[PDB]
């Protein structure tokens, strides 16, 4: 996260952290909690994954030095990549994590509510982007959770700062026209929070954009409300 600053712990309980363990340990992408054995994330994660055996998710979290060898995590059972997904920059970049076991909700670890059809004409004025993401487009892994409260973009808005780009209705942007706050490396994945009317909506999902924090070159997410009918597909047995 660019121009953000360090969350309070327990802040965005739905965010988790996203490891992998080959070669060794690392933060790979964020992830939002949406249900009791549901991860949902960016497609694009996963790019070199060719199993779930290797990924490790941790709950709860808020810096990343809390993570030891010791310390207890959620297997990946099943990795579900939309299947019209092909990269990040054309959209669909959203997929499902089956966990291997429940996730035990508390104040520290619990679901966000997903969009509702609803709310398409609604308009959020409260919107924040968190992960443990690069500070600049050339950085490392954070340790404690950033977050970055950014306004939403009209998709018309943002069309006209990506000219050699598509932005679909899928997709939903958001950003200073100054730059200055964003997502970047490692934010990927993340989620889009936006509180209305006292409740925390994921909006969105970390997808791409040039650089990071730059000038007339908002962050672009996955517009999650678009894939609520997918969401329900994927994830009822
Ligand atoms: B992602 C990833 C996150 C953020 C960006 C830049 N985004 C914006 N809005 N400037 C690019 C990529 O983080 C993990 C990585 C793994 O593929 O992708």
């Amino acid at each position: 996260i660019v121009g953000g600053t360090a969350s309070v712990r327990g802040e965005w309980p739905w965010q988790v952290t996203l490891h992998t363990t080959s070669p060794t340990q690392r933060h790979l992408c964020g992830g939002s909690i949406i249900g009791n054995q549901w991860i949902l994330t960016a497609a694009h994660c996963f790019y070199g994954v060719e199993s779930p055996k290797i990924l490790r998710v941790y709950s709860g979290i808020l810096n990343q030095a809390e993570i030891a060898e010791d310390t207890s995590f959620f297997g990946v059972q099943e990795i579900i990549i939309h299947d019209q997904y092909k990269m990040a920059e054309s959209g669909y970049d959203i997929a499902l994590l089956k966990l291997e076991t429940t996730v035990n909700y508390a104040d520290s670890q619990r679901p966000i509510s997903l969009p509702s059809k609803g709310d398409r004409n609604v308009i959020y004025t409260d919107c924040w982007v968190t992960g443990w993401g690069y500070r600049k487009l050339r950085d490392k892994i954070q340790n404690t959770l950033q977050k970055a409260k950014i306004p939403l973009v009209t998709n018309e808005e943002c069309q006209k700062r990506y000219r050699g780009h598509k932005i679909t209705h899928k997709m939903i942007c958001a950003g200073y026209r100054e730059g200055g706050k964003d997502a970047c490396k490692g934010d990927s994945g993340g989620p889009l929070s936006c509180k209305h009317n006292e409740v925390w909506h994921l909006v969105g999902i970390t997808s791409w954009g040039e650089g990071c924090a730059q000038r007339e070159r908002p962050g672009v997410y996955t517009n999650v409300v678009e894939y609520v009918d997918w969401i329900l597909e994927k994830t009822q047995a």
